[PDB]
């Protein structure tokens, strides 16, 4: 297991324009389009990421290839990142796994608000960082997802997965 085979498995693969758990315009293994509702503002960012004109649809190829430069974007901006980079820095391999998971469904516009989970992390307090992680809009709208993220975090392995 790795953060691929583990994001593949939180976010699922679909060869065409979907609506995510936040009804926002998607594709293929959680590739965020946009956050517009018009669905041709989605088909040309759409158009954009894959040089070419592709209607709404794309090969499982072209999935996995906008995969590849979403989980390193999720990486590069963890380490540019001044609040993140030294408590993922300070997690062994399996947690930074949990790490880039949690950028690549949320983005780093929450890393105020994930301040004491953060320090607690940090510091190695692996039940008390769980514990207030679940204190979260992210917990209670994707609870199954968040549950395993939080475990990973929690114990290391790859149990919840
Ligand atoms: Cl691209
Ligand atoms: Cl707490």
């Amino acid at each position: 297991m790795n953060i691929f085979e583990m994001l593949r498995i939180d976010e699922g693969l679909r060869l065409k324009i979907y609506k995510d758990t936040e009804g926002y315009y998607t594709i293929g293994i959680g590739h965020l389009l946009t956050k517009s509702p018009d669905l041709n503002a989605a088909k040309s960012e759409l158009d954009k990421a894959i040089g070419r004109n592709c209607n709404g649809v794309i090969t499982k190829d072209e999935a996995e290839k906008l995969f590849n430069q979403d989980v390193d974007a999720a990486v590069r901006g963890i380490l540019r990142n001044a609040k993140l980079k030294p408590v993922y820095d300070s997690l062994d391999a399996v947690r930074r796994c949990a790490a880039i998971n949690q950028v690549f469904q949320m983005g780093e516009t929450g890393v105020a608000g994930f301040t004491n989970s953060l320090r607690m992390l940090q510091q190695k307090r692996w039940d008390e960082a769980a514990v207030n992680l679940a204190k979260s809009r992210w917990y209670n709208q994707t609870p199954d997802r968040a549950k395993r993220v939080i475990t990973t975090f929690r114990t290391g392995t790859w149990d919840a997965y």
